């Protein structure tokens, strides 16, 4: 999030009160059983922390179960492109189209970036 995020946080029982070891704690809560709200706040974190990375590895599953919303789109393509990386950031929206192809937001996003000519 943007203004809100910390305020945000506050509220939650499960923020401990510092961006990284937060994240780290959630990283390991999801890795045993995945849980919807606390992955969003995960990435939120993650962008707010200009870790892409993490941004990314909590993004993409997403996609491979289920449409994403175009915040959660947005996020994934805006970590790809701003980490370096690119590349498999139009690799993975080609065929994040195939399955899903009905978000005009992610055909909007791969025209974007091919019309990277020269």
């Amino acid at each position: 999030e943007d203004r809100t995020l910390l305020a945000d946080l506050a509220r939650l029982g499960e923020w401990t009160g510092n961006g990284p070891r937060a994240l780290g704690f959630w990283k390991q809560l999801l890795a045993g059983a995945d849980d919807p709200a606390l992955r969003e706040h995960a990435w939120r974190l993650s962008l707010q922390m200009f870790d892409f990375d993490s941004a990314i590895e909590l993004l993409a599953p997403i996609g491979a179960q289920r449409q994403m919303t175009d915040e959660e789109l947005d996020a994934l393509v805006y970590s790809h492109e701003t980490r370096g990386t690119p590349e498999e950031g139009e690799a993975w929206l080609r065929g994040y189209v195939q399955r899903y192809p009905k978000q005009r937001l992610a055909w909007q996003r791969l025209q974007q970036i091919l019309e990277h000519t020269q």
